């Protein structure tokens, strides 16, 4: 899309505009034995997820199906306010997308996922849960992230993405999944965005190519293909 980083709370008012929700039903995966899709975060690990994701288990993470015996508890009120999750779409500039998806640079759609990457990490850093020992909060450092990558391949305005779903969840130090508290991710929205574009920057500078600096703004993009 056209923000750098996009930041979409997922609840069950909105949840089939999320990404991942539809599938095929054939298909275990949406994009099986490609890198598309992928699991991030110390939490997916930690739940024993890596690699493509697979669409029946992103939507039972979703709704906070754990397993089929621990389904998570994340309301206080309304049913329809519960929060399912956070869509962190980076989105590449737009000569850094056509020379990805016009000219088909494999090495460009590389960058782009290790800048996603690092901005999930530092991400990461801002995980925290409630706690009860009097109410405590805990920095957990760790999230489930499923990773979407969109190639909008038009001529007219080329648009490399990704969707970065971050589920709301997070395991405590008692090994106990709960929600997210948000505050510390939210008001992280710019510093994130940051991130994604100064490690995109340092991977294609670090790849051979020329970049175009805009001093105005702190912003870049490529220097011929911008
Ligand atoms: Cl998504
Ligand atoms: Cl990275
Ligand atoms: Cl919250
Ligand atoms: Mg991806
Ligand atoms: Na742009
Ligand atoms: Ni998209």
């Amino acid at each position: 899309s056209n923000a750098m980083l996009d930041i979409t709370t997922i609840t069950r008012q909105n949840v089939t505009s999320v990404v991942g929700y539809y599938s095929d039903a054939k298909d275990d995966y949406y994009s099986k034995d490609s890198s598309f899709t992928s699991w991030q975060g110390t939490g997916a690990e930690a739940l024993g997820l890596s690699g493509d994701v697979e669409s029946a288990r992103f939507k039972e993470l979703l709704v906070g199906e754990i397993d089929t015996f621990t389904h998570m508890q994340r309301h206080v009120g309304d049913a329809k306010k519960e929060r399912l999750g956070y869509d962190l779409t980076f989105s590449a500039p737009k000569g850094v997308s056509m020379q990805a998806l016009i000219h088909g640079d494999k090495t460009i759609i590389e960058a782009h996922e290790k800048a996603v990457a690092a901005a999930v990490r530092e991400a990461e850093k801002l995980a925290q849960a409630r706690t009860t020992r009097k109410s405590v909060t805990q920095n957990t450092n760790n999230l489930v992230v499923a990773t979407f990558r969109h190639e909008t391949s038009r001529a007219l305005d080329p648009d490399l993405h990704t969707h970065a779903f971050v589920m709301n969840m997070t395991q405590r130090e008692d090994g106990q999944w709960r929600a997210l508290k948000n505050d510390e991710l939210m008001r992280n929205k710019m510093h994130l965005g940051d991130v994604y574009k100064q490690e995109l920057a340092l991977e294609l500078t670090k790849a051979g190519y020329e970049l175009r600096y805009n001093s105005k703004n702190n912003t870049f993009d490529m220097a011929h293909f911008s």
